[PDB]
């Protein structure tokens, strides 16, 4: 971030990249060019002593498309809140459910990784509207890394009727009103433990529109590990989810195991390769699918990082999915992908 | 606001707030998540010891819907304008109409009010598009507190045909050529009165798109007072429109009464709290309407401001309109609406 | 620009403008209020004495409509590269080709000229998606003056089908693989010439859905001059073109030539006067149109400067076209057009 106002009692940092990036892929709804940037402004007062105000805001600017093009920006986050010394932080507003406290642990791939086809708005297991967020970093200032955080989400339903809210969306990204905690702390210099867990009422919709799913709560629970020195990141994650994880568009999957594992080096003069495996297994699925892998991939890439501001990167998306039923009719890409990027941040 | 730039006779104020809010509702197209930001510049250049030109942006991001929501960002406002020592400024673009010179005393609640009598781009009554704006404060230089406005606004026509524009839209926000002027008088220190007064011409889809309201001209005549001194605040308007107030989606109404007033306390701990009435009596409605309430509520909320960049409020709506025929067809809210909010203000 | 961060090698400039402009036209797509704004950053970083790091957004928002009007804002430049002393740089995004190296020389009028009814992603004749431009100053310092640059494209297809990627788009703006060129020189102090070349894969629906233009690839060719001295500013530029240039919305001019001619005149108390010429005719036209004009304008205006920051100016488009079966079925405007504006730049 770069600070550009630091004036009575407030601070105020610019934020964001801009990423030259390029697909290249068998998968025509994928291969291209992908640039996009990011801009936020992140704030914060001294109110007293001891607590202060903040605000964050982060906005995607697509740059891919014409000038024509439809819905080509939109906010990942943007919410205020309070924190009081030692005690906490309150925060409202569009931001990462605490499930993404553990499963980031994963989410460091050169360019592939996180989210999936849908994207965010996944209950509390990414970016979501309408949360509350308390959070308490390294216990009350007395255990170095031990950190936890309790959030509640308001219900975001559909766009009529009777389940219906002011900012209603389509099932995939509806949600009742839910709950999430998380844990993380060091077990050894370098080395960490996580655990994570959320449970939200599902919708209306979600219980009939869609063909797959069918359940009144959605849940999550998440263990992960990692390393960290050396030069050396090494994580892990394993999520076990009930009707929470998506099957693509053929709705969400009553039971899923997902498990992501990285492994990463960092040369001094700039240089990261990387090498993952990523994969989300449906359990249970209706009519006749039984169990079926929804996402299968193995990543090797590299970033090279000339400075904090300046990097590009390299990733190889190996897709480890056979083509079936399921896959087609999920809309499930099971193509391989490699990504070239150049990005400037601020 | 925050000065980022000052430099060579120009300078920049970064401005806006992240608000962190929430409603409650038994209306579902009202209640749920609504935090949302706002983001801005205001401009201005020092040509001469006489000559000042600026520039104001404002605009408006929603941040309570998904990633893949559509027509989530807006502008408010974006003028340039010069001003020449006493003899006045002068600005073009899109921005406030004159009658909100005296209208914007009494939109000063914890959440609601503002756009409920009035709503955006309704002639020269909220903020529009193409206005020309002439103001002048303290008469000359010659009557301190003396300030009045002239302003013209050309066509916004219809999306296509013979009343088109090139940034046409629906009957709801269209407006022919018009005009309007506003007199303010700060008669003493925290005790003002105020006059405004529009006529615009009527576009030909306003008389027969809409259900309701015939007529050639739009017009508004507004009258204020307020009292801001001893920690106190009364403001009090009255508009008295013809063709000039939306009956919701139904249409204009032939005449309308608009009424608000509010009392506010400022405690020196931080605290405000406020009480308003707000109405907008529609008058010689067709199709059997004939009088109708459109707006009718008592407002009762309160502010906490930590210091100049950080508050929280709670507001509560208790809305006295009742479901009618009327407020049905028109798609007017008849709930009471509790909303929770925290900003963080740059 | 506005330089609102410099500190350990990194550099951020803010810049834009807010215009208040104002058409008057007897064509109503284009009559009345046209005011919007432009934002952007400029982002440097030194690597080391040698190497830099760039990236640069440039987003246009309108603010001549609603704040309920879509797609009102969009990202005309976004791209990030590296510059390494005498070898020269490097960058990918959305940026503009390299034909406009030369073709700017005339892009200098007070608001026309530039882009026509489609506007830009026109192969290498405008701003585009997914170029990778090389660019090399001094002729890597060996000729001062010799600047040129060496440019690919890759493929914007439909939006869906056998064509498709990722960045889909309609017939008008999608392009195959591309290349382009441009080599200027400045002769004297004040004088340059110039020249570029681009050579565009057409798409399948180029050469199938559009009423004009067949041809496996597009090309241009464009010569150019300029003289910009003693506050004289003249330039010219000639483009001829074969399954480049858009015949309105029938599609594609088999051949065409492009001219462009203009002449200002910079007076120390901020007025510029300024006259141009322009005309793009297409040649081989099919389905007996044969030779058309595409544009044919006359161009008197003004610009007075105040100062660096604020400007205000008169543009006229005296249209020379006549109102006939091509201009009819292409949808080109024959009227003439005046522009007022008032800008505030950053
Ligand atoms: C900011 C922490 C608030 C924690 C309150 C949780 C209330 C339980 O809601 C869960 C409903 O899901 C079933
Ligand atoms: C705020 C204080 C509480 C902090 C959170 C406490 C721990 C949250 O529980 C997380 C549950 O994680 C279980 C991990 O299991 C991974 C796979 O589980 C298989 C399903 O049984
Ligand atoms: C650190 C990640 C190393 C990559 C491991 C690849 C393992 C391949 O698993 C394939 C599973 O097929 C069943
Ligand atoms: C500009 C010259 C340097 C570019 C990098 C070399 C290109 C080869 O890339 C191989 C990357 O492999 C990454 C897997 O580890
Ligand atoms: C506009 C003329 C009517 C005068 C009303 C004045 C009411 C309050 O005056 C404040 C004087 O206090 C000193
Ligand atoms: C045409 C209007 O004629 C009505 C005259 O009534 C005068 C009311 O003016 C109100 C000014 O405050
Ligand atoms: C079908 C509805 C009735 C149409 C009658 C048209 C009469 C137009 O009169 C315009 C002038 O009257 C203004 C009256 O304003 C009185 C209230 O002024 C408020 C200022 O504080
Ligand atoms: C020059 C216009 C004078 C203002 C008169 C109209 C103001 C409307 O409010 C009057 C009622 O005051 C109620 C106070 O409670
Ligand atoms: C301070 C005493 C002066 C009172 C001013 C009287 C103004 C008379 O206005 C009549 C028009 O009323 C408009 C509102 O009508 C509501 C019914
Ligand atoms: C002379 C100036 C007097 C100022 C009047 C102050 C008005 C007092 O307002 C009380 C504020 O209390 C806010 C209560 O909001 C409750 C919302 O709760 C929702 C209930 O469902
Ligand atoms: C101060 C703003 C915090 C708003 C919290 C909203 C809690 C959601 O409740 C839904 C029932
Ligand atoms: C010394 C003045 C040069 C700039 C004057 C521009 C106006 C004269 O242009 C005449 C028409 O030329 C059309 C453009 O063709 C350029 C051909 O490129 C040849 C480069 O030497
Ligand atoms: C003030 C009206 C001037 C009209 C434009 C004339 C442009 C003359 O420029 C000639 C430069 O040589
Ligand atoms: C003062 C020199 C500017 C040149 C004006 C050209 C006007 C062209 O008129 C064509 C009308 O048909
Ligand atoms: C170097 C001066 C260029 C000025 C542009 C010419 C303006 C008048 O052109 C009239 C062309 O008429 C063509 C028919
Ligand atoms: C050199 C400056 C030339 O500007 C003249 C513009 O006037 C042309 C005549 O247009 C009349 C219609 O325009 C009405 C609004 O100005
Ligand atoms: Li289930
Ligand atoms: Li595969
Ligand atoms: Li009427
Ligand atoms: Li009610
Ligand atoms: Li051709
Ligand atoms: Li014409």
């Amino acid at each position: 971030g770069a600070e550009i106002y630091n004036k009575d009692g407030n601070k105020l940092d610019l934020y964001g990249k801009i990423d030259g990036l390029h697909y290249f892929s068998d998968d025509k709804s994928v291969d291209g060019d992908q640039t996009y940037m990011r801009v936020g402004v992140k704030g914060e007062t001294q109110i007293n002593d001891q607590l202060t105000g903040y605000g964050q805001w982060e906005y995607n600017v697509q740059a891919n498309n014409t000038e024509s093009s439809s819905d080509q920006a939109w906010t990942r986050l943007a919410f205020a809140g309070l924190k009081f010394g030692d005690a906490g932080s309150f925060d409202y507003g569009r931001n990462y459910g605490v499930v993404y406290d553990v499963t980031s642990w994963t989410d460091v791939l050169p360019e592939f990784g996180g989210d999936d086809t849908y994207g965010s708005d996944n209950f509390l297991q990414s970016r979501a509207n309408g949360v509350a967020t308390y959070r308490n970093s390294d216990f009350f200032g007395l255990v170095d890394g031990l950190n936890f955080a309790l959030q509640y989400q308001g219900k975001n339903g559909s766009v009529s009727g009777e389940g219906a809210t002011n900012n209603g969306r389509g099932w995939s990204k509806q949600n009742g009103d839910g709950f999430g905690t998380s844990l993380t702390y060091d077990i050894w210099d370098g080395i960490s433990a996580g655990f994570a867990y959320s449970h939200s009422k599902r919708t209306d919709e979600q219980n009939s529109v869609p063909a797959l799913g069918r359940g009144d709560n959605a849940e999550t629970y998440t263990g992960g590990l990692k390393y960290d020195a050396n030069n050396i990141y090494l994580a892990s994650q394993y999520t076990q989810t009930y009707n929470a994880t998506r099957a693509g568009s053929l709705g969400f999957a009553n039971k899923a195991q997902n498990f992501e594992v990285v492994a990463q080096y960092q040369f001094d003069f700039g240089l990261r390769p990387s090498v993952a495996y990523l994969q989300s297994k449906g359990k249970d699925l209706e009519r006749g699918y039984g169990d079926q892998d929804i996402l299968k991939y193995v990543d090797v890439g590299a970033t090279y990082y000339f400075n904090k501001n300046m990097s590009t990167y390299v990733d190889y998306k190996i897709n480890l999915l056979d083509d079936n039923s399921f896959t087609r009719n999920a809309g499930i890409s099971t193509d391989d992908v490699v990504a070239l990027g150049l990005v400037y941040q601020f």
